């Protein structure tokens, strides 16, 4: 019935508490102390983090509960808009967006991406294929440049040719700055931030400049393209009979890059670190991506035989998922798990690495990187594992991060063999998504031509 | 590129080589001969038996390989109609009885069964306690009684109580006998066919009742068919009809009794048999089980006893074959070209001796072989079969395989007093016929 709560800082109450650099890994470890439910205080804020799957499944429950926005996800949509992941559900734009966006994100989709998904995924094979002796691999910054590529290509057919460059495309760098200064406007205006704020505004500027013009551009060349946004120029909403109109398109392919790059780079970032710390694993899948892989340039069909490749995804996703919480609110007055009553308009927080970590459904060997859990699918309970969301607000990009993720581990795993050469210990890094600072190794190419 | 093939019988191909009573240690002796595929023809028949990792690795890909029904199977399905092991996976009734299912066989849902599994455990461990001097247990006959009234205590709240009885109940002797009829039916009658519907009706008879009676009741218990009454298919929105939920018990009684209880007899021959493994599953029972009661919880932490466990399937796995077909025209290792609908068996026995995968001393019982399922290549180990029509029961049959062979390890010392020689009798499933062993009680308090 009592709700508990961590430590308090006077009229700031739990505030301070989220100004340190790791606020995800801090949540857990007060979650250890406290348990399934823990109410957290700010000025005016009231929110309740969950970490059993015995609360978050019926927090999952649509009927009683929709999205909300976070104040992370308030702050990213001053320059998402409202793109898919920062608008309300009762927004026009998101079920618009939603019904025309959703066919052009099917498995079926990605048959149309994968070739190039493919182009990117081979120039990251060539620049560690083109490594010197005893140089290393900075693992998240090469992971960081494919991603942001793919999307980018994938997107709008735009090259930001991220293995040419040191330093970023400029729309990545202001992109990058301004998901710096929503992260950092949650941990705080006094007039210091000034400079914050105007930095910002030329930020998003950059970003709205670059995504209008190359749509300005396709539009006026009539050009068709297997990207998003030739999809997005030509589809309609059966329900509105509406196309999604100029603005809205950009909001959608900024929300393309800012949801999908970090997490799919810290996914394979993170999958590779387990490979290598646990090496019976990675000969399991170094194995079966030499066997399936027969090409060379992998197929769409090679890389949905990639089961046990797909199994180490799903745990690396089990351990650190990559966007690491979501926020929901009560339709109505309800009582959670039989004892926490709740008001209409009550937010809630699901803390997705705790819930990976709930030893009633895994076992008591929840922190070890085993794959095998995922063997078989079925036997994962209902809303156990959630790393891409819930319901009709789950991550529409699922398939497209797991078709990247795993055609690109696999043809890492078939090129190379890889060493742990600074027995690196883990250091995860918090933006509003997760990753392994400072992850190195070395690859030894297998000779394998492309 | 060519395939090898056993000796054949003229026109019989090779049928009659099944006629003999031990038929899959006979198919054993074949794979050891021939390798790790050869085909067997009979009358209006092929197939291939697969025994290497190698190969069935590539038959558990679901997208190129789905379950067949082996002549077997279509046999038991003439008792256990659609129920989940003996329906194809294309008929709506697989899909929905194994949506509705999945939740109640889940390692969760074994701490709402954990109650009256300790139930029949406990019986069990008094009648030993309760046996006099110089008298001695017979294993499977004992391990059988354990395994079927658990299942029926689980399954729909029904007694058997088979720790009461020299005959089994009238429902079990009409199980057997139909499971024995479909067997002989493989190697081969008048009288045999009117026994084979009797036994039938003895069987929808009973749970067509214990249905009906449930349903005019309304009470609620913690067992399958309160799930099956109430419990509705996601998919289709859609609950089980009641003769499919009939099916379904019948199922659970066929295809969990045997298997499990053969498990259980294995695990302990081969604990006799290797003492210093017996000594360390024994500690670690007594360091574990510290309740008069086991929990489930220190059931989940006996290791090395579900290590015991896993390395008796490797050497016995009790459902010892499993069938495919191929879902489209495929080529199988890279040299056996197979068309569409060509049908596999997987034998598993063989599967699990492959020294590629385990080493020189494969014949060895050593549980330490799965102290890490990672070091483990993938497909290596099928005692339960492969992907979405693997075992439902596995969890089921783990767990109360554990808790008993743990409380068993608990409350007495076993001695091997005839030097029991190893005799596999066949049915569907394997058993070491004739197992004996004398249990001295430690004296522990239940
Ligand atoms: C492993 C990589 C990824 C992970 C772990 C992930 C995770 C998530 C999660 C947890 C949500 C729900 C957030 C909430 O409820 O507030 C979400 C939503 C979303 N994601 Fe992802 N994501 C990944 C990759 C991607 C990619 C590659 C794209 C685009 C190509 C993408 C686009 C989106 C969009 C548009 C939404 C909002 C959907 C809606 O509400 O209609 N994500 N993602
Ligand atoms: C050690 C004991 C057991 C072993 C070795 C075993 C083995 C197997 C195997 C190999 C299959 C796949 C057969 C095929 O592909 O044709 C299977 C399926 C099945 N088993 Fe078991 N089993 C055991 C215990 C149990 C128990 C206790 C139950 C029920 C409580 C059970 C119920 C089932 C069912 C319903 C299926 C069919 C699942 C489906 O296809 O949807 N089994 N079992």
């Amino acid at each position: 019935k009592e709700m508990p709560q961590p430590k308090t800082f006077g009229e700031l109450k739990n505030l301070p508490l989220l100004n340190t650099d790791k606020p995800v890994q801090a949540l857990m470890k007060i979650a250890d102390e406290l348990g399934e439910i823990f109410k957290f205080e700010a000025p005016g804020r009231v929110t309740r983090y969950l970490s059993s799957q015995r609360l978050i499944k019926e927090a999952c429950d649509e009927s009683r509960f929709d999205k909300n926005l976070s104040q992370a996800l308030k702050f990213v949509r001053d320059f998402a808009g409202d793109g898919l992941a920062t608008s309300w559900t009762h927004e026009k734009n998101w079920k618009k967006a939603h019904n025309i966006l959703l066919p052009s994100f099917s498995q079926q989709a990605m048959k149309g991406y994968h070739a190039m998904m493919v182009d990117i995924a081979v120039q990251l094979v060539q620049k560690w294929e083109r490594l010197n002796a005893d140089e290393h691999i900075e693992v998240p910054e090469d992971m960081t440049r494919l991603t942001l590529d793919t999307i980018g290509l994938c997107g709008f057919n735009y090259r930001f040719n991220s293995f040419y460059r040191d330093q970023p495309h400029p729309f990545i760098t202001s992109m990058v700055r301004a998901l710096d200064e929503a992260m950092n406007k949650l941990q705080r205006d006094d007039p210091a931030y000034d400079e914050n704020k105007r930095q910002f505004q030329e930020d998003i500027k950059v970003m709205n400049d670059l995504v209008d013009k190359i749509i300005a551009d396709r539009k006026a060349s009539g050009e068709q393209s297997d990207d998003l946004l030739t999809h997005m120029l030509n589809g309609k909403d059966p329900e509105t009979g509406e196309p999604l109109d100029d603005e809205n398109i950009r909001y959608q392919i900024i929300t393309f890059l800012i949801a999908g790059h970090e997490t799919t780079s810290g996914l394979l970032s993170f999958a590779l670190y387990f490979l290598v710390k646990n090496p019976h694993v990675l000969q399991k899948a170094a194995e079966e991506a030499a066997r399936v892989l027969v090409d060379p340039v992998p197929s769409y069909k090679q890389v949905k035989q990639l089961k046990y490749v797909g199994m180490v995804l799903n745990e690396a996703l089990r351990l650190w998922p990559t966007a690491p919480a979501f926020s929901l609110y009560a339709k109505e007055d309800t009582v959670l798990g039989g004892e926490y009553p709740l008001e209409k308009g009550d937010e809630l927080m699901v803390l997705i690495p705790q819930l990976h970590r709930d030893k009633t459904i895994w076992g008591d060997d929840v922190e070890e990187f085993r794959p095998e859990r995922f063997e078989n699918p079925s036997a994962i309970p209902q809303h156990a594992f959630k790393p891409f969301g819930n319901g009709q607000r789950a991550c529409i990009g699922q398939q497209f991060a797991l078709h990247e993720a795993t055609l690109v581990l696999g043809m890492m795993l078939k090129h190379f063999d890889f060493e742990d050469h600074t027995n690196y210990e883990l250091d995860i890094k918090e933006t509003l998504t997760l990753k392994p600072e400072g992850f190195v190794v070395k690859a030894k190419s297998k000779k394998i031509p492309l």
